[PDB]
């Protein structure tokens, strides 16, 4: 299922995504992915899992009170250890979601001093 | 309402911040994770942190972190803010209010670079 973008995720970065070795010891970085089809973001939350990059399932952004927005923008986050790894996560799955998912938008983000994952 | 308590306590403590009227700042650059082994702690903190200028989302899951030692799923959500200073405040009041009533929760501060998906007015 997927198999797809886990493949080609494997290859393009096989030491972020071998689903063999260890975590990292602490994620202080994410890569929020964002869209209006959840459907697509459920994809990512089954593809974008490994040992060193581990993700949320899909869930809501809440509305901003104000606008007019006419849908829920969905989305998850993928932890990984730290600021390089997360611009190399999101550099990877948007290059592959430009020409099949162009609705997925993708951010990054970080914790102090880490997000709250055991150890 | 329901857990009027610690929504009327939110207001008091930081009245700009939890104005239920007002504008929305233009950005939400942060934020801070409220997570807990406890769910039903969170749909409590869902409903209540809310206002103009905090956004929380409903109550998902963190990941389980391969080969530890936890066997017990850890939820979290999100509350949007406009910026470091905002996010600080807010964990601060949240927290001291938790660390009495509600001590399973923790909140982390989170930075969004340029900032937070979410629509602009």
């Amino acid at each position: 299922k997927y198999q797809g973008m886990r493949r080609h995720l494997q290859v393009t970065a096989p030491r972020l995504f071998d689903p063999e070795g260890h975590p990292p010891t602490h994620f202080k970085s994410a890569v929020m992915f964002s869209s209006t089809h959840p459907y697509t973001l459920n994809k990512l939350h089954k593809c974008i899992q490994s040992k060193h990059v581990l993700s949320t399932p899909v869930s809501c952004l809440p509305l901003v009170p104000g606008t007019t927005q006419q849908c829920v923008t969905y989305y998850l986050l993928s932890f990984v250890e730290d600021k390089k790894q997360a611009k190399k996560l999101k550099r990877v799955v948007l290059a592959y979601c430009e020409k099949y998912h162009s609705s997925v938008e993708g951010t990054i983000v970080k914790a102090k001093p880490y997000f709250p994952l055991p150890e």
